[PDB]
């Protein structure tokens, strides 16, 4: 589980959280290239 933080939810702003979402998606986008 390379960097698997928990999501905030609908607590933060619709833009601020949307930015943070990139860090979450980036993790998955790093797992979408499994090797060995």
């Amino acid at each position: 589980y390379p960097a698997k933080p928990e999501y905030p939810g609908e607590d933060a702003s619709p833009e601020e959280l949307s930015r943070y979402y990139a860090s979450l998606r980036h993790y998955l986008n790093l797992v979408t290239r499994q090797r060995y």
